[PDB]
């Protein structure tokens, strides 16, 4: 509710995901989630299709710096160990954002593979029933063949040979497989895309320069101190914005692309789960009935058989 | 193991499985007997 | 120096290994997955 109550996307489109692992087990109080202050936090998303967006916090003295340069009294001191802890405070920031995404893709590549392995047996279940359905298009074939060796009698009826004629080629074309593509094509799409953020990558190079600077200052021994340079302790700050700003792009765009997966994945599951449920049976049984085929052959013996004793 | 192993698997299988055209061969044949024995 | 001669060093016998385990990596995948269809046959010989 409280949640809502600020972001007010409402209950139903709330993914809260305590740490990366689990969801959230609304079992306990608020209280087993706390942990704070002495040696891990509820992320949480929008149920819809994606656009990143950089907010940014400030201090004075720093945004003033940046459209200036001139005056630079002895303290920077201040000024400078500023523009560093908010360059630090932004890798601080880029990567809990980080966080967001390789925790919900940390669910796609999960259940990706536990359930989409397991439905590709269902369709090794395919294969057999295919080259299986085969047998059976040389039994009502061979036969079909040797029912023409018949001039010298057995050959009445007609009728169980234009039935198998029918019947030839009712089941020549039942096998319904060629799912093998919707099957796999739309399989490798997650197994490869679920594997390309698994995977994942200057921000935190550059708050390793803007460590030294903003050390060597410090470090600039007894007297020099005046020489008043705002200066390169705002380029070093200028590129500590894009190189956040863009690894917060990539992050969203890659956060999208996770939830691009999820969808595919609930949806090219149960197509491939009980649209072959129906290959099954509907394939099985229409092999059920090759043994009444012969039943009829086998019968139309016990016939050309009465009919001289 | 699982190259050789399944060389035999296939075809002492599927021969093992081109015998049953020659079972029905049989029966279809069987028909043209009690079929001359008449004409 | 001859602590950075040693990480110098480290990765290189760091290197042997994960040469020598990036061509089993392959010659366990490209092979012995294509092995893996070979036993599905296995399992269409057996229903059919």
């Amino acid at each position: 509710s409280w949640l809502q109550q600020d972001t007010g996307i409402p209950e139903e489109e709330q993914e809260l995901l305590q740490a990366s692992g689990l969801a959230l087990n609304s079992a306990q109080p608020l209280t087993q989630y706390v942990i704070d202050c002495t040696v891990g936090d509820l992320i949480f998303l929008f149920d819809n299709r994606k656009i990143s967006l950089p907010a940014h916090p400030e201090s004075v003295s720093i945004v003033l710096q940046d459209p200036k340069r001139p005056l630079t009294y002895t303290h920077l001191r201040r000024v400078w160990g500023q523009i560093w802890q908010t360059i630090r405070a932004l890798k601080e920031d880029c990567a809990r954002l980080l966080q967001g995404q390789r925790t919900s893709m940390v669910n796609l590549l999960r259940y990706n593979t536990e359930l989409s392995k397991k439905k590709n047996s269902m369709t090794s279940e395919c294969e057999q029933l295919k080259a299986k359905l085969d047998f059976f298009r040389s039994s009502i074939q061979i036969d079909l063949e040797k029912y023409s060796e018949q001039m010298e009698f057995g050959i009445t009826s007609e009728k169980l040979l234009s039935a198998w004629r029918e019947m030839e080629q009712a089941v020549e074309l039942c096998g319904r497989e060629r799912e093998v593509q919707a099957l796999v094509d739309k399989m490798m799409a997650l197994q490869t895309d679920s594997v390309d953020l698994q995977r994942n990558p200057t921000l935190d190079d550059l708050e390793e320069q803007a460590r030294d600077l903003y050390r060597r200052l410090r470090e600039r021994p007894r007297d020099q101190r005046t020489p008043g340079d705002s200066n390169d302790m705002v380029r070093l700050l200028i590129l500590a914005i894009q190189s956040f700003e863009k690894r917060v792009i990539l992050i969203y765009d890659q956060l999208s692309k996770t939830v691009v997966c999820k969808r595919k994945a609930l949806e090219l599951s149960p197509k491939v789960k009980e649209v072959m449920n129906l290959m099954r049976e509907d394939e099985k049984i229409v092999v059920r009935r090759q043994e009444k085929r012969q039943q009829e052959l086998w019968n139309l013996l016990k016939i050309a058989c009465s009919k001289v004793r």
